[PDB]
DNA sequence: GCCTGGCGACAGCCCACATGGCATTCCACTTATCACTGGCTTCGTCCGCG
């Protein structure tokens, strides 16, 4: 480890008194091999670093346990989950569990959290217990978390490269709290069939139905400063890539 | 006491429009400007003040 912690005991064993925290290393080292566990992301400079948490998606209670139903895949899931294994049936029952923990890559630290996947996903699945309205779910479902982080992705890019233009950030955060709040419901409204606004219950995909919730969040955020001509249309350029 | 009815006489009828018209040019700007600050760690050293 990085660190080095020696924890002083109480006489009778039943607490710690005093700890010391330090350095066991003053040379750092590369680790080999990329960890299975973290979902890694390789950046312009071709430089690979594991992606960080995020307190947003923290927001919509176990969205990273939805990671099963799935581009970058953690090696881990992706030897054990699959079908080249050679578990029978155990893969049917299998549930992801994250433990994620965002903070400053120094000393600040802002939240944590775990998030294993409902299992309401994959019981409704067998509620029926047919060859094809399960697919049909299970690839609505599959599709309603694709669309959901596909426009996720588009929205913090949207956010951030219109504040940064418009000034010539905080629009992001502010971006992803309302998306992932706005999300969560017409997600669980898409799974069920319930009728969610810009859906229709029995389309083969998610009907752009999250395309919509983006534009709210966005136009909720950038509402009163698109007043400004100039302003207005740099967040106009940058809206409209939201459209798909 | 409450409810209902009454208080000269006070007019009637007929009549009501057709037709026509309703504009057109031109002209619509430039320049310059667009903030800062911070919300990490412990410790050590230096400088200032008493």
């Amino acid at each position: 480890f990085r660190h080095a912690v020696l924890l002083h005991p109480s006489p009778d064993g039943s607490h710690v008194v005093d700890a010391w925290v330090t350095w066991a290393w003053r040379e750092r080292n590369i680790s080999p091999e990329l960890d299975p566990y973290l979902i890694y992301q390789t950046s312009k400079e071709g430089r690979v670093y594991p992606r960080p948490a995020e307190a947003e998606r923290a927001i919509w209670r176990d969205l990273d346990a939805l990671l099963h139903y799935g581009n970058y895949r953690p090696t881990i899931l992706d030897n054990c989950t699959p079908l080249a294994q050679v578990p029978q049936e155990v893969l049917d029952s299998l549930r992801l569990r994250a433990f994620g923990f965002d903070q400053d890559g120094q000393a600040r630290d802002k939240q944590w959290f775990t998030a294993t996947t409902p299992a309401v996903l994959r019981w409704l699945a067998d509620r029926e217990t047919d060859d094809n309205e399960n697919a049909r779910i299970v690839r609505r479902i599959t599709l309603a978390r694709k669309a959901a982080e596909a426009l996720g992705r588009r929205l913090e890019k949207a956010c951030k490269e219109a504040w940064k233009e418009s000034n010539s950030g905080p629009w992001v955060q502010h971006g992803m709290s309302r998306y992932w709040a706005k999300a969560e419901p017409v997600f669980w409204n898409i799974v069920y069939d319930r009728p969610a606004q810009g859906y229709t219950p029995g389309m083969a995909g998610p009907g752009n139905a999250f395309n919509l919730v983006a534009l709210a969040a966005y136009d909720e955020v950038t509402g009163p400063y698109c007043e400004r001509p100039r302003v207005a249309k740099v967040v106009e350029r940058h809206r409209s890539t939201l459209f798909s």
